[PDB]
């Protein structure tokens, strides 16, 4: 067929029930996730394609970057519970990678000073139950899929986005063959 098993996605052998249908896990740490995200455009481009009804869901992960790594996933359950993604996605990867300059949780904390969140907000929420709740979230999903690589992206908790079966010789072309390939996915 034109969409394989095995070259354009895989298929999870142990299928995750009641999973969020588009599911992506990065890490700011992550060098492909800095192209996805900045260069690529791949959550925005996946979003302009998935029928009516079908909700996104972004997750970071705790394996790269040791003790920061883990900030920056609380940061981003802060981050998703205030919803202010659009705000601080660019400045935490450059950042973390660009100029490198976090190199600490109060590094991380100015990029959302930054980008105009109070820090009585920040902390409060940094502090808060809520996102000790959507940190256990985020880590119980990728617990449920094997996550040991990012970026990832799996839909309906049962079939997983396989870029390496992808021609990047164009960039605009590699993206929407991203995209259609979950379009496709989502509508098995």
């Amino acid at each position: 067929a034109q969409y394989e098993d095995g070259k354009q996605y895989t298929t999870l052998e142990k299928p995750v029930a009641g999973a969020p249908q588009v599911l992506e896990f990065f890490s700011f740490f992550c060098p492909h996730c800095y192209q996805f995200e900045e260069v690529l455009h791949i959550s925005d481009n996946v979003k302009k394609k998935l029928p009516e009804g079908v909700k996104m869901t972004k997750y970071h992960v705790n394996f790269m970057g040791g003790d920061l790594g883990k900030d920056l996933t609380q940061a981003w359950a802060v981050a998703m519970a205030l919803g202010v993604e659009d705000k601080v996605t660019v400045p935490l990867f450059e950042g973390v990678q660009k100029t490198q300059t976090i190199r600490s949780a109060s590094d991380i904390r100015d990029v959302f000073i930054n980008a105009g969140i109070k820090g009585e907000e920040y902390d409060a929420a940094w502090n808060s139950f809520v996102v000790k709740s959507l940190v256990a979230q985020q880590e119980k999903a990728a617990a449920d899929v094997q996550l040991r690589g990012v970026p990832a992206m799996f839909v309906n908790g049962k079939y997983q986005l396989n870029p390496q079966g992808m021609d990047t010789s164009n960039m605009d072309v590699f993206v929407q063959q991203y995209a259609d390939t979950v379009k496709y996915l989502s509508e098995k």
